[PDB]
């Protein structure tokens, strides 16, 4: 049923049902700003997923869920929504997640299993019969400059020439009743092909996969190569082949057990104006940008569809919760492959991915023969340089005495052991990230100033010392009698 | 009824631990435990899980009767009932959270005292040694941390004692480690009020009359931590905090009042010449240093308990314990009251329990600061001297100062700011020349010489806000939905099959 879960979106809710993480919601609500403020405190408040069964003007029988990625507050089981889109059990937590990725990232890919049919063709609209209109498509925060179709999803586009099959994950917005718009990054993968299909003269064929497998939206955004192909990982992922079937319209391959898939091409150079829109650093941002139009020529949905839907801004929402952990994961391969002495890395939802908190093994520091700043640069160097560490523009290094990913353990060390004078490493020649929302005219003109290395390592622990012992249940009492508290626990009294 | 009897844990220890275990947050420990090290450690774990305050009944080799309560004032895993236990000392129901505990503070250090109410008995007094007759080693005296240079009879009350004339009766908040059977030793800094009185004694050829109130009622020893004038006693402020006198009795052998309701008092006096090794000991900061202190000898000629007695202990490390929850939380509430006596743009203070006391969150109303056409290194400078000049500000060398669309009392919220507000070159206002709070655990060597070098100020105001704008919305329920439709949100919660 977990793995089950994994490769089938409609199981996944069923079960988050089972598991009592789903919310039925079959009072009226409006796909005008309701839905989206409603999803929004789900996350803030870590409640159970919404189920929108009844939504005002829209296709009979359509649903909505809210935060497919969203935290729970029962904090043994805080990350199990999310969990289930790696085939994870309920009690995992970042660092068996993490160590699930680094595994999935070395494991082989599957062929995808290609199938004659599937649910997501159980209904079909071709050309005159598309309206995207009719689906209850969400003004998903008040200032957004539309409705937002996709976001939850991935793009499937594929080279002219069939070699190489493209997943990566995407957001459009609501154009019109057979058009959408949103970005596509030249350098990015999807910006490649289409590269390839403009010196043919061509636009690209394009669909979009929503309420697609869990873990086949988590291998569009798996770190590959160029030329390599999604679909494979998440037989890397979950040790079971995705099934696919062929668009209606235009030859690309999609997971037959998605909920709703839209079929087009990306135009060659028409534009629309897209955002404003909720982004992962918890801003809304007031300017809106040309971004290509999206033409939909047919749309494949399964009986009584769900769109899922993402209300990106403050954390945690799935940005933070599927992106932020990931990059997490690649974090430790790249300090790991450096040789660095680092047992884990975290960036922080709390931080909305601005940074990364890199666990240093305080055993194996003395043995470096370093200081907070030569180890600064040489982190920063290694980790910025990366393709991952690219994308956050701030680290915290701190021993681990304590449990990186645990915000308040963070804030603990960050408060009692960064000294103001001494502790504080700007790299202001190193290449920043430029969605980075502190960045001041300046830095965007210069392309660097915003990179910050905050070293939490007392000076003694760079010779194997330490001033003195934390006061905490783990480093305050013998092993012996923290054991005998934790096998006692029940029987003193405790639930 | 519940609030018959919120009023009444304010006022009496004993009905506090029986308001908890009816509000299923006691769990009566009934496996044998020893005080050495494992009612510590369980206590720890309470804190660091917010479960349930332990009342430990059954403790080897202790006093009969004797019982032991951890966490008094520890957090609750449930949100919404996360500061009920912290709250009952401020007389305050069960959904109070951090602002409504501070509007309580500030009210109270403007509210009128009202005179202890004496009786002529309590139940403090049920039980006497005397002279000879005390053994402070019967009672479950807790080695609290494995590192413990001993064991501390004294993590939860406060001092008591009084100037010769009679005119002026102090309490305040201490720890005492025991030395043996009618021996503790522990600080009384001589600048603070109890310092203050011991030296009018000394001045006298006396050593000082003391007595100290263990398990006394909640809102006693929040009144005893309050930030008085000299020469004002702490005892009519439970009078302001929660709107009735504390009842007070005569001591059985110094003439000191001590609330009737106590769990266990000591009496005795404080030594002008004697001092032992006191500590090391886990302290607010999170840490335990190596090293211990001599301290004065308080010498116990007699001591009074209530049947059964219940000793409180505080295992002070990691937050949040009761460093954090009772006297950060004050501590904030006074910075609060500089801040606004100064007219900064400031609505609330908030010294976040997670950064263990060593960082004050400034949430500062925008439009207001924009009036002052100023920017963030001068207005980093006037915070940072208006703010570490106060005596409360002292204690804390690290402020934020961020803009009020976050909630300053919710760590996430603060950690998103500071991620994606405060800009590595510009927002980083360290005050090297302003004198330092020594037991910051950071300081360096060369800092402690020189006493400075610790301050500093971070930045989380955009450029912009200083002209009262902002580059873009806060994406977040709050701010990104118009107040109708959040109402209608809330209001509705139930109705969509939230429970
Ligand atoms: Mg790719
Ligand atoms: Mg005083």
């Amino acid at each position: 049923s977990m793995n089950r879960s994994a490769l089938d979106f409609r199981h996944f809710v069923d079960h988050l049902r089972r598991q009592g993480d789903l919310v039925d919601v079959h009072t009226e609500v409006d796909a005008n700003l309701e839905i989206g403020a409603i999803t929004r405190r789900v996350y803030e408040r870590r409640a159970p997923a919404p189920l929108f069964h009844n939504i005002r003007d829209s296709l009979p029988g359509a649903r909505v869920l809210g935060a497919p990625a969203g935290l729970r507050a029962d904090r043994a089981r805080a990350h199990s929504r999310l969990a289930l889109h790696f085939g994870l059990p309920e009690h995992s937590g970042p660092r068996d997640i993490v160590a699930m990725l680094r595994a999935a990232m070395r494991a082989e890919p599957i062929a995808p299993r290609r199938l004659e049919r599937g649910p997501v063709q159980e209904n079909v609209w071709l050309g005159e019969q598309v309206d995207l209109t009719r689906f209850p498509v969400p003004l998903l925060h008040e200032q957004d400059g539309g409705r937002y179709f996709g976001t939850y999803g991935f793009h499937v586009v594929q080279t002219p020439d069939g070699s190489w099959d493209s997943w990566s994950v995407g957001r459009l917005m609501l154009v019109d009743r057979n058009t959408l718009a949103g970005p596509t990054i030249p350098t990015q993968h999807i910006g490649i092909i289409r590269e390839q299909w403009r010196r043919l003269g061509k636009p690209t064929p394009w669909a979009m996969a929503l309420g697609a497998p869990p873990a086949a939206l988590a291998a569009a955004g798996m770190p590959l190569p160029e030329g390599v192909s999604e679909a494979g990982y998440v037989g890397a992922l979950v040790g079971e082949p995705v099934e696919v079937v062929r668009t209606q319209t235009n030859g690309l391959w999609v997971p037959a057990n998605t909920e709703i898939v839209l079929e087009g091409e990306i135009s060659l150079d028409e534009t629309a104006l897209e955002g404003p829109m909720g982004e992962y650093h918890g801003y809304s941002f007031p300017i809106g940008k040309p971004q290509p139009l999206f033409h939909v020529h047919a749309l494949s949905f399964r009986d009584q569809p769900i769109l899922p839907i993402c209300v990106a801004g403050t954390p945690p929402e799935e940005n933070h919760t599927i992106w932020g952990t990931m990059i997490s994961a690649q974090l430790l391969d790249v300090a790991q492959n450096a040789g660095l002495p680092v047992d884990m890395v975290w960036c922080s939802y709390e931080a909305a991915t601005c940074w990364a908190v890199l666990s240093i093994d305080v055993q194996r520091l003395a043995a470096l023969g370093t200081d907070a700043a030569a180890f600064a640069a040489r982190v920063a160097e290694t980790v910025f340089g990366s393709h991952a560490g690219h994308l956050v523009p701030k680290l915290i290094l701190v021993g681990n005495d304590i449990d990186v990913t645990e915000i308040d353990q963070v804030v603990w060390a960050l408060a009692t052991r960064a000294h103001p004078l001494h502790d504080h490493f700007a790299f202001p020649q190193i290449r920043d990230f430029p969605m980075v929302p502190y960045l001041d005219a300046e830095d965007k003109a210069r392309g660097s100033g915003g990179r910050l290395v905050i070293n939490c390592l007392y000076p003694e622990q760079f010779a194997g010392q330490m001033r003195a012992a934390t006061a905490s249940f783990r480093h305050a009492y013998p092993t012996a009698l923290r054991r005998r508290v934790e096998e006692r626990w029940s029987d003193y009294g405790f639930g």
